[PDB]
């Protein structure tokens, strides 16, 4: 009955040797870790780069998230107001992140096994009877406030032993982004995120295919489910078949940005998935066309770009 959880996707140590050129580390990985669609990569122990977003003034309104809003498909009185609008800063929703979390599970929220989350978010996902409501600090523009990892655009103070962050390959900043096309002859920042328990983003690839690397600044870990792109077909038939019939003919990218299912039922249909728990200071890479999906453990903060080979 409860969640069997995928196996681990593959985790990578490199040495400060391999750590220096992020693209020639990839392509060494590549064989296997296309073939598990994400991978996990942990910096050398002294690679701990300051957090440069101008904290004072961060403010934003998450986005909110009903977990089990499409098994609610199967209509409510005044549908559509379900709950109120409310605007955090970074503390004062850490303050409701925190609160929400060691109320559900009555224990500190870092006492919570991250085993017990996951199964409990797949069991409210698919549940009728408990309607669970998080919110979720999505798709906020580096722009705004800045990015995660310092960076040498005169907005901000660096270090001078910060200095070797904002120049970094690592940094998301500085990952190459511009595709080769014959069109940008003839004529992208990172995103990041503030997480909360349960807050979660479903089913999806990249744009143009790309690869995607994501960097957890700090927090609680942000859990990762993962496809290979040579199962990606399988992937899709098993939503043909299963996801809502009413959101059957959509195109893809208005169907991803709705369509949640649990990884056994993908597992059940003979897809492959990989999983893994994310923790503060980690990266996440996702290769081109490789299915991901995941929801965080708790109060976090991630950054995330597109980048291109
Ligand atoms: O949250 C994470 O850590 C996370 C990790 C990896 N990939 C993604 C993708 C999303 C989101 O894409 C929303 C779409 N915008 C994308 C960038 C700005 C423009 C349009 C998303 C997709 C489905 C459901 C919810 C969410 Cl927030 N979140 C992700
Ligand atoms: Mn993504």
């Amino acid at each position: 009955a409860e969640f069997v959880p995928p196996p681990e996707c593959p985790v990578f140590e490199p040495s400060w040797e391999e750590f220096t050129d992020p693209l020639s580390f990839i392509g060494r990985i590549r064989p296997l870790a296309e073939k598990t669609g994400i991978c996990k990569i942990r910096p050398p122990k002294d690679w701990q780069p300051p957090f440069a977003c101008e904290v004072k003034s961060f403010r934003f309104t998450p986005r909110v998230q009903r977990l089990n809003e499409l098994e609610a498909m199967t209509p409510r009185e005044a549908f559509g107001f379900e709950q109120a609008v409310r605007e955090y800063t970074l503390q004062s929703f850490g303050e409701m992140a925190d609160n929400f979390k060691s109320d559900y599970f009555n224990m500190p929220v870092h006492m919570v096994p991250t085993e017990l989350v996951e199964k409990e978010f797949w069991r409210l996902v698919s549940s009728i009877e408990e309607d669970v409501i998080v919110e979720y600090g999505a798709d906020i523009s580096s722009k705004d406030f800045g990015s995660g990892f310092p960076v040498k655009d005169g907005r901000r103070k660096i270090l001078p032993e910060e200095e070797e962050y904002a120049l970094s390959g690592w940094n998301l900043n500085n990952m190459p982004v511009l595709e080769q096309s014959v069109l940008a002859h003839i004529n992208k920042v990172p995103w990041l995120y503030v997480g909360m328990c349960f807050s979660s983003f479903c089913w999806h690839i990249e744009d143009h295919w790309s690869y995607s690397i994501n960097y957890l600044h700090w927090g609680e870990p942000k859990t990762w489910y993962g496809v290979p792109s040579h199962a990606a077909e399988q992937l899709e038939e098993v939503m043909r078949e299963l996801a809502p019939e009413l959101f059957e003919s959509q195109p893809d990218l208005l169907h991803q940005l709705v369509t949640i299912m649990n990884p056994n039922v993908l597992m059940e249909h003979g897809v492959p998935v990989y999983r893994t728990n994310q923790c503060a200071g980690e990266f996440v890479v996702t290769f081109p066309r490789a299915y991901h999906s995941g929801f965080n453990q708790g109060y976090n903060f991630a950054e995330a770009v597109n980048f291109c080979t």
